[PDB]
Formats: C-alpha cells, structure tokens, sequence
C-alpha cells in the first residue's frame, strides 16, 4: 500500500512489488515480483518462479502504489508481520 522508508518497519509487505537489488550473494540479485507471503525470517516472491528468500542476507526495492521505490536492508524487516505492526505505536 502506501509504504514509506519509515513505515515499511511496521507496515505489512505481502502484496508489495519487490525486488532484490542486493545480496551477500550475488547470484539472488535480481529476483522481481510480488510478496505473497511473509515469516519471521522469510520473504515468499512470486516472480518467474517463486522463491523463499532470508531477510537477513538481502537488500530489498519496495514499490509503493504512487510509484515510489524504497530500499531497504531486509535485516530491517525480520519478525513476524503482526509484530512488525506492534511498532507503529509509539511510547514517549
């Protein structure tokens, strides 16, 4: 939807256009598609084929709907999605 670098920690990811712009291994980089599924340290890509690629290896490019490329180191995103969003609220 309409992520944003800062949302992105908190903001759900299936559904998302992404693509992998780095790796610590490069064969990976490369792989385009949608999130169709995410774990605590998995993200599910629907591309050609579809693979289960480790959040904490990669370099993520999200698409939000205006258009608007994120990147974003994956070790970023590790945890599950529902406590992800746990980190929308803030406590000051």
């Amino acid at each position: 939807g309409r992520v944003t670098r800062r949302n992105i920690i908190w903001h759900e990811l299936i559904g998302l256009r992404v693509r992998i712009v780095g790796s610590t291994h490069p064969a990976f980089v490369g792989i385009e598609g949608y999130v169709i599924d995410e774990t605590r340290n998995m993200l599910v890509i629907a591309g050609d084929r579809i693979w289960k690629v480790p959040k904490d290896v990669s370099i993520f490019e999200f698409e939000a709907d205006d258009g608007t490329k994120i990147k974003i180191p994956g070790e970023r995103l590790v945890g599950r999605p529902e406590m992800r969003l746990k980190k929308r609220w803030k406590k000051w």
